[PDB]
């Protein structure tokens, strides 16, 4: 019948309409994600229905009760089917999710506001004046947190007892505080956001430096369910057929500004 999937506020994979206010159902939505979306229901041959996360997290388990959030969670406890957003594929969440191959490739890296001395993970590591944060309860604070890499590990062991915190609810609240800093707040974030942004008025921002690491993002299904076939080959098809190339420039370039 219809199913359900869970997906995130965050530009320019899934945003609001201009006009969104005035409508309902899937039709609220645009952006990378929800075109993605729509490519793997035409292969997969399904309806479904797009829902934005309640928590507007992507996905950590609380050490505490050991409990799944964000659209992890929503998979893990069966309240979605399916999860198209720019979710990295880790260790952790494949233990109890299933990926699809990747439909992006990318890595965490730097966004500064213009004009700030810093080229490097190694130049943040090494001084005290410019403090640096990344997004809360994802795959980027988790690099950190296990990385045994020294600059890293310098890094985490900086940003882990930061007063105020250096973590932000959401991707939007790391630029902002970025462009208000001044030059005093760098934030660590995934390439495909950073470049996207580097090309969004009023362009005071920009990326530095080459990515810390190779990852990517995947479409996600419980762990065992049936979709998770039709759509990692859906996802190949698709890669294949260079539509998701065409949806990157049609996202990212087609709409720059800078
Ligand atoms: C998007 C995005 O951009 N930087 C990030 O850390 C994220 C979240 C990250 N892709 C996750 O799945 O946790
Ligand atoms: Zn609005
Ligand atoms: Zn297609």
């Amino acid at each position: 019948r219809t199913i359900v999937v869970t997906t995130i506020l965050e530009s320019p994979y899934v945003m609001y309409k201009k006009n969104h206010e005035q409508l309902e159902g899937n039709e609220r939505y645009e952006g990378y994600c929800v075109d993605l979306a729509y490519e793997i229901a035409k292969h997969v041959r399904i309806k479904y229905k797009l829902s934005i996360v309640g928590d507007g997290k992507y996905g950590a388990r609380d050490p505490e009760t050991k409990i799944w959030n964000g659209m992890v969670g929503e998979l893990v406890y069966g309240r979605a089917d399916i999860a198209v957003a720019p979710l990295t594929i880790t260790l952790v969440r494949e233990e109890v999710i299933d990926f699809s191959k990747p439909f992006m490739s990318l890595g965490i890296s730097i966004m500064i506001k213009k004009g700030t001395p810093i080229e490097s993970a190694e130049d943040l590591a090494k001084q005290t004046e410019i403090a640096y944060g990344t997004l809360d309860s994802g795959s980027t604070k988790e690099f950190f947190r296990r990385s045994k890499i020294a600059v890293y590990e310098k890094m985490w062991s900086y940003m882990k007892s930061a007063e105020p915190s250096v973590f932000t609810k959401t991707t939007a609240d790391g630029v902002a505080r970025v462009r208000k800093s001044k030059g005093k707040f760098a934030f660590l974030l995934e390439s495909t956001m950073n470049e996207y942004i580097e090309q969004r008025k009023p362009c005071d921002t920009m990326k530095v430096g080459g990515n810390l690491d190779s990852k990517g993002y995947g479409v996600a299904t419980p762990k065992g369910s049936a979709l998770g076939t039709p759509v990692n080959l859906a996802v190949l098809k698709l890669s294949e057929q260079g539509i998701l190339d065409k949806l990157k420039n049609k996202w990212w370039y087609d709409k720059g500004e800078c």
